[PDB]
């Protein structure tokens, strides 16, 4: 066995293949983050840190010695556990189809948050840097009349203009925002439908952002680097319930500092 | 023979075929909640209930027993009897394409009604919440100017969004909406076009339901299951009229509470 | 895995084996019930309840519909927990072939007494009627001295007779009835041995019972509805004990009332 002590949990296959569909489904819908930058391969287990190439300057050892550390960039493992009722288990060999899987779900919508959070807002704990505060193009403001958004939006795809960037432009929005310019309608459009007109990308709903994001999606820009993707685990377990968790290992890189505009409200 | 004793009734082969042509042509028509929810396999005349896969506490046999009530859902049978004229019924043979089928018709458009009404606002006597009682997302009120439900609408698209779903959503309208939507124009098209151009499902006409309905389908969150399907069973008859009868065995389930909003006058 | 949680429990394999052997032979000892009445295959864990086939009139939901209920009858799950030395489950691999079983051996004992008593008795809570209940043939005394069993007996072989039945016929008795014609004799043979003669089926013992039962294994008149047949699961463990558990989920119908005599003190 391994690290996930999957055949110690009392749950049975069927409930197995639910709670993965369940996890994966509602993890895909919430993340905004994989849809735009490079994703790598898996690691391992034992992959710990990534490579930046970089050189730290190290007090000599001795006279005539030059000294100098690698640098690197940490992975961090994020583990949400969750709990399930085993009633709820033991009703899908039995045929139910409507069991309880709402742990598993706010489970994959609270890992799905870290990891957005994580990618365009940075973990300072974990040594990343956020899209938002590794971009050098300058930072606009929302306007509070969502009529008035794709202007600003536009403004940004001049910065990227201005920035000397190709590629397919997409425009992350906050779920707030997303949903101002989906309720909001000018001649028989939704706002959301202007601002698929300005690119040639995708309105992408990222609901755990703030503000919104416009970036460029060439490749080589942005790296999401997983040591180990999303998996499930077994922690402990009672009479009634099964204690058990999501968990990820991964880094963010930012290569290249003028791809993406920051929007803040 | 079965339990329609459908060889009993005087009517000849021609005319069963233009009866059954009417019956599934005006169902179909007025069905709106088969195109939204999984419709199971015909269980067939002996299947009696759905088992919900929970358990009831029972009073304990003796001591040291724990005993269990398993849960299950009853099917309903569902008929309405319809009268035709015998002298229509001999027009077929002789060549007639106007023989009046219109209580056919009637028939099944109030089969459909039924079943429509019992997917959507449930029917307690048989234990089945509809959808309107059994989602847990707020209900919303649909305004008096059409010009203004779009807006309403898209407040429920806000919900599902909030509720973690994904899908393609559909909107269901009652037949008083459906027409308000279509009669008033805005800019060279209906307000049934700027409902289309929120979702990426279908806007359906709903002639049996109140309000709205918009929900996702995405699959496996409603859950028809019919014994039987829309059978024509033959009652009794006379010197002028034959009576017949529209029969359909079934119960419905809803698995998954947010995945719909309703919306009332 | 399975709601049993089998691979969970502290077991080895060679007790397992022990305990399925012990389990199973003071199972089919006690059990008098299946001998008599026709046992379906085990539905599965998704089984529910057993259609009747009738109709319950309901509330017209609208008018001009007709509307009724399925009638069905629920399973019932019975549990019986028992408790067993962890330091007799090492016994067993070390080659001892004295473990103590006896837990298991009561627990099966208490499931089969409970089996029995719902066939025979009923399970008002269950809405299982039982062979004594259902029986529409008048009800005999036994007499106090065990050589005017066979009498009475002989008059219910009667009243058989004249409720117009066919079959092997076999006598059922309780266990303080059975040991009163066991230990009296006469002219050489048991009172259980002048029982033998009156019939061509068998005399039963059936320590769960009240009285006696006298009735037709023609077949067709007595069903028992099992979804899953005896089974052993594990609940919890300790650094002494393994608790587990004997269960069954069933239901009883009886279809011909007519079929059985039931006798009491």
């Amino acid at each position: 066995m391994n690290n996930l002590y999957r055949d110690l949990a009392p749950v049975t296959e069927a409930a197995w293949a639910e709670i993965e569909l369940e996890a994966a489904r509602t993890f895909k819908r919430h993340i905004a983050g994989r849809r735009v930058v490079d994703v790598s391969d898996p690691g391992g287990p034992v992959t710990a840190a990534v490579s930046t190439g970089r050189l730290i300057d190290v007090k000599a050892p001795t006279n005539g010695v030059i000294a100098h550390l690698r640098a690197s960039k940490p992975l961090v493992r994020l583990r949400v556990p969750f709990t399930l009722s085993r009633n709820e288990i033991d009703d899908v060999e039995r045929g139910s189809k409507d069991s309880d899987w709402e742990p598993v779900k706010e489970a994959a919508k609270k890992l799905a948050f870290v990891e957005d959070r994580t990618i365009f807002e940075g973990y300072s704990a974990a040594s990343i840097e956020g899209i938002r505060s590794a971009s050098s193009n300058p930072a606009l403001t929302l306007p509070e009349d969502p009529r008035e958004i794709p202007d600003v939006i536009s403004q940004a795809l001049s910065e990227l203009r201005l920035a000397g960037v190709d590629g397919p432009y997409s425009v992350l929005l906050s779920a707030d925002v997303y949903t101002k310019v989906s309720e909001t309608s000018d001649h028989g459009y939704p706002i959301r439908e202007h601002l698929n007109r300005l690119v040639d990308g995708d309105i992408i709903w990222a609901p755990a952002i703030d503000g919104a994001f416009v970036l460029t999606t060439r490749g080589g820009d942005f790296d999401l680097q997983l040591g180990t993707d999303v998996a499930i685990g077994y922690a402990s377990h009672d009479t009634d319930t099964v204690r058990l968790y999501l968990q990820e290992t991964l880094t963010f890189l930012c290569y290249t500092a003028e791809a993406s505009v920051a929007l803040s409200h």
